[PDB]
């Protein structure tokens, strides 16, 4: 008889769906190799009230992004950089937006601002969230002042996870092929060696970005800078094994000016060679803390 359709079933909104057509980019945030984040406001009414949020989409992998967003989905902590939803045909991460962006861009407005107290208020709540991210058996590997979200002048967030990796139960570490974008500079040697990445490489890792927030992220300070210092700009494709010889030798990225050798002692905690005589994240912040009463 009657043309024959489908009984609609009752259509619920998933308030971590967010629908493409919706979502109005207003400018580029930053970028990994394969990956890039806007700032986009989701707005469904059309008329520019809508939430502003952190899109994270792929560059023209989506495997490694949907993997991606399945650790940060199931991560719930306050210093950990809020996801929001997703966005799907292809997949696209929302997450919070922090206006403040990340320390790169906050520590060098707000030097004024933020004294060595605050810095290692930071510094706690970078190590809480690492920690965490380690009780989940999580690996980082990208702990680097970049990926820290400042949420407020008294609360930062890890804010990416592109290369974040589970570690195998009964399994101290994992086993990375791809290397080719590394973060040398932040990497304790048996990354640089062996591309082995334990919780203690992401310590390592930590004691770097450290001492990015320790100097405020000033770009003639980097890591990276200061490195190509010590072991000579222009090496090309030998710089990461004059990294690893200096590194061998004992030599350390120098104490940031102004930063008390108390402070300075608990990075270099984090600088041991060998991963089994570094410090702990929970160490470290008991260290903090100490530094703190
Ligand atoms: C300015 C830039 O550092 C920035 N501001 C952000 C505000 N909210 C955000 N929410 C998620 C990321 C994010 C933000 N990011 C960058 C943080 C690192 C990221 C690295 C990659 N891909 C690129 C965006």
């Amino acid at each position: 008889g009657d043309i024959v359709s489908e009984k609609k079933p009752a259509t619920e909104v998933d308030p971590t769906h967010f629908e493409k057509r919706f979502l109005k980019r207003i400018r580029d945030l930053g970028e990994g190799h394969f990956g890039k984040v806007e700032l986009c406001r989701y707005d469904p009414e059309g008329d520019n009230t809508g939430e502003q949020v952190a899109v994270k989409s792929l560059k023209p992998h989506i495997a490694d992004l949907k993997k991606e967003i399945e650790i940060l989905r199931n991560l719930y902590h306050e210093n950990i950089v809020k996801y929001k939803g997703i966005c799907t045909e292809g997949i696209k991460l929302i997450m919070e937006f922090l206006p403040s962006g990340s320390l790169k861009e906050y520590l060098p407005k707000n030097k004024n601002k933020i004294n060595l107290k605050q810095q290692l208020k930071y510094a706690v709540q970078i190590c809480k969230g690492m920690d965490y991210l380690g009780s989940r058996q999580y690996v980082h590997r990208d702990l680097a002042a970049r990926n820290v979200l400042v949420e407020s002048e008294h609360q930062v967030k890890i804010g990416d996870f592109g290369l974040t990796k589970a570690i195998e139960t009964d399994k101290e570490y994992y086993t990375v092929k791809d290397d080719r974008d590394s973060p040398v500079f932040w990497y304790a040697p048996e990354c640089l060696m062996q591309s082995k990445f334990y919780i203690a490489s992401d310590v390592w890792s930590f004691g770097v970005t450290l001492h990015e927030l320790l100097t405020y992220c000033d770009s003639d300070s980097s890591p990276m800078a200061l490195f190509l210092k010590m072991i000579g700009p222009t090496h090309g494709q030998m710089t990461v094994t004059r990294l690893v010889n200096t590194l061998k030798e004992g030599k350390r990225l120098p104490c940031p000016p102004n930063c008390p050798d108390e402070v300075y002692q608990l990075m270099r905690k984090c600088w041991e060679f060998q991963p089994s005589n570094r410090t702990s994240f929970q160490n470290l912040i008991e260290g903090f803390e100490a530094l703190l009463k």
